[PDB]
């Protein structure tokens, strides 16, 4: 399949070089995987989300988006015009309040719940979890995505937007789950990346075109966008029954665009993920 004038980071993925606008994918699209967006919430219905975006779970007193950053990521998980994995199954978790913010205790418990939630789902293909998320290092953040990756769930985290190394920063500093930077239309690593060894990979996320809340898009940048491009990456690829939720992140660091980007510091892997798609 191709989608024409996608936006740019689904072209990305989808080439070995930056500046095409074709995103070419397999038709399974992700059908049969499910991804948890854990977030400010999912605005459901989106027309974009097609049906295929429920909320699952809120720690706050509505299940609403009243944000747009969970709408958003999950719109590049999975919409139909900004998802990779444009067939997946999205089931949102509100762990953020409607300013974004949420607390340690409260994103913990939502990790938790996706890990057992998921066994009440039919998700032939696995599960992926999306954390456009994280602030100083935890170590029990870092575990309890630890524990999410370990029961079965493919765990993508952000890296942060500190241009600053990573190991400082939670969950992104916990070595078990796929934990994602920022790069450009230009291939440059973004300007506000973090970086360092515990980076897995990089995705899209400057100027990322996606859902917003009030049925409406926007752009937006952030390692918040770079990891629901390589959630929906790995969901696709489950689908493909290419890899595994627990061997996602490194089949993806294994197959990413190898040496394309630029401004990444020595020790930090420069690895673009990529969908290896051959029609
Ligand atoms: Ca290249
Ligand atoms: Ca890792």
């Amino acid at each position: 399949a191709a989608q024409t004038n996608a936006p740019w980071g689904l072209a990305r993925i989808s080439s070995t070089s930056p500046g095409t606008s074709t995103y070419y994918y397999d038709e399974s699209a992700g059908q049969g995987s499910c991804v948890y967006v854990i977030d400010t919430g999912i605005e459901a219905s989106h027309p974009e989300f097609e049906g295929r975006a429920q909320m699952v779970k809120t720690y706050y007193y509505s299940s609403r988006d009243g944000n747009g950053h969970g709408t958003h990521c999950a719109g590049t998980v999975g919409s139909r015009t900004y998802g990779v994995a444009k067939k997946t199954q999205l089931f949102g978790v509100k762990v953020l309040d409607d300013n974004g913010s949420g607390q340690y205790s409260t994103i913990i418990a939502g990790m938790d719940f996706v890990a057992s939630d998921k066994n009440n789902r039919n998700c032939p293909k696995g599960v992926v979890a999306s954390l456009s998320l994280g602030g100083g290092y935890s170590s029990s953040v870092n575990s309890a995505a630890a524990r999410l990756q370990s029961s079965g769930v493919m765990v993508a985290v952000a890296a942060g937007n500190n241009n600053a190394d990573a190991r400082n920063y939670s969950p992104a500093s916990e070595p078990s789950v796929c934990t994602v930077g920022a790069s450009d239309r230009y291939d440059r690593r973004s300007s506000f990346s973090n970086y360092g060894s515990v980076l897995d990979i990089f995705g899209p996320g400057t100027d990322i075109l996606s859902t917003w809340i009030g049925g409406s898009t926007r752009s937006i940048s952030g390692t918040s966008m770079a990891t629901p491009h390589v959630a929906g990456l790995a969901a696709y690829l489950m689908t493909l029954g290419k890899t595994t939720a627990a061997s996602a992140c490194r089949y993806i660091a294994d197959t990413a665009n190898k040496g394309d980007l630029s401004n990444i510091p020595f020790g930090t892997v420069n690895l673009l993920a990529y969908n290896n798609y051959q029609a």
